DNA sequence: TTTTTT
């Protein structure tokens, strides 16, 4: 099945179901046949995972490169999360023979840029084979999974969740993973869960992946952050089935909206957070409400992701980063979304010389959209206007509070203004501009 | 994901 290693560079994808082996079979075999392999995971989880894995089943000590810890053997297969792989500079002059974009579903900005990045290096890199690797391609419904029985949860239970409730008896020993929308939902459940006599944890981005242990009993309560490539050995999978987007409303007042909202899940997170269990051995995925959203598309929001996370993480320029988005988009049998690439790419770059202290401020909080952010507060602090509003995500502007006045240059909105407001700022009328043609 | 001196 594994696609073959042509003469001359060229693209394939690779789908299977979740826990067939792609993330560790394949690169194995490629080992085999004497090729140096390099597999990109979105995963600081997984990839970490697939070194302790491939080292006691495989026989393989492969190297492993994530922003947490470098391990490097000089194996012939190469283990990197597309963060660590982007903050390395990308692709190295005759390093790998094959490399293989995994988990190439996944829609958050690093991966489309960690993926773009690759379709556009490779083959100066000397690489001459890339594999597109997935369970669920962009227009996939989720189908039956032969190791995983599906049990619909009820009003039954002493755990409410969702709606509905989680019976103790069902997680009461074993090892189990709850899928929840939200961080806060996850420390909750994790805290209910643990006064219960049960050992919970929570995990997700942010935490140390040290917090899940290896083996015996225990139930992890995470977000999406357990979604793709993990095997946490789990004998059950509970989903409340909906999840966290955001979407972009070209709303004119004055420019732009991003809004974060809560929706159900779409096929690709239906199946992903189901495949957590049942790999390599039978299991059980209990869920709040059956059925999902379609899959294949993401968000022009996304886009603007992509440019933010390249200012504000990879010292990617907006014209660098659309070099490597246009490639993701040329590329056939990936995630499709509007052509907004020009329109991005221009208000990015009007966006010049923001507060280094902000910047770093925004991207520790772990607030969406640090640069915007950033920026946004950088103009307040030069115009010394206050920000849109004074929750959390303005919080590095308090130190000026006393200084800050009049109403706020509104560049756009990333949350609720609750100042008064003005739109007569360069920036904004730049933006409005890029909107305009 | 990516990410800390003297
Ligand atoms: N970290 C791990 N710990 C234990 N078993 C693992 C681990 N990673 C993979 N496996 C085993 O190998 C199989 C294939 O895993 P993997 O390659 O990640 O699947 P996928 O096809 O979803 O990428 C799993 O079903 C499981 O039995
Ligand atoms: F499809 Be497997 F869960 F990476
Ligand atoms: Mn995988």
């Amino acid at each position: 099945s594994p696609p073959a290693v042509p003469q001359t560079f060229q693209v394939a994808h690779l789908h299977a179901p979740t826990g067939s082996g792609k993330s560790t079979k394949v690169p194995a075999a490629y080992a085999a046949q004497g090729y140096k392999v390099l597999v990109l995971n979105p995963s600081v989880a997984a990839t970490l995972g697939f070194g302790a894995y491939m080292s006691k089943a495989h026989g393989i000590d492969p190297n492993i490169r994530t922003g947490v810890r470098t391990i490097t053997t000089g194996a012939p297969i190469t283990y990197s999360t597309y963060g660590k792989f982007l903050a390395d500079g990308g692709c190295s002059g005759g390093a790998y023979d094959i490399i293989i974009c995994d988990e190439c579903h996944s829609t958050d900005s690093t991966t489309i840029l960690g993926i773009g990045t690759v379709l556009d290096q490779a083959e100066t890199a000397g690489a001459r084979l890339v594999v597109l690797a997935t369970a669920t391609p962009p227009g996939s419904v989720t189908v039956p999974h032969p190791n995983i029985e599906e049990v619909a949860l009820s009003s039954t239970g002493e755990i409410p969740f969702y709606g509905k409730a989680i019976p103790i008896e069902t997680i009461k020993g074993g090892r189990h993973l709850i899928f929840c929308h939200s961080k806060k939902k996850c420390d909750e459940l994790a805290a209910k869960l643990s006064g219960l006599g049960l050992n919970a944890v929570a995990y997700y981005r942010g935490l140390d992946v040290s917090v899940i242990p290896t083996s015996g009993d225990v139930i992890v309560v995470a977000t999406d952050a357990l979604m793709t490539g993990f095997t946490g050995d789990f004998d059950s999978v509970i989903d409340c089935n909906t999840c966290v987007t955001q979407t972009v409303d070209f709303s004119l007042d004055p420019t732009f909206t991003i809004e974060t909202t809560t929706v159900p899940q779409d096929a690709v997170s239906r199946s992903q957070r189901r495949g957590r269990t049942g790999r390599g051995r039978m299991g059980i995925y209990r869920f709040v409400t059956p059925g999902e959203r379609p899959s294949g598309m993401f968000d022009s929001s996304v886009l603007c992701e992509c440019y933010d996370a390249g200012c504000a993480w990879y010292e990617l320029t907006p014209a660098e980063t659309s070099v490597r988005l246009r490639a993701y988009l040329n590329t056939p049998g990936l995630p499709v979304c509007q052509d907004h690439l020009e329109f991005w790419e221009s208000v990015f770059t009007g966006l010049t010389h923001i507060d280094a202290h902000f910047l770093s401020q925004t991207k520790q909080a772990g607030d969406n959209f640090p640069y915007l952010v950033a920026y946004q507060a950088t103009v307040c602090a030069r115009a010394q206007a206050p920000p849109p509003s004074w929750d959390q995500m303005w919080k590095c502007l308090i130190r000026l509070k006393p200084t800050l006045h009049g109403p706020t240059p509104l560049l756009y909105r990333l949350g609720a203004v609750q100042n008064e407001v003005t739109t007569t700022h360069p920036i904004t009328k730049y933006i409005m501009a890029c909107m305009s043609a």
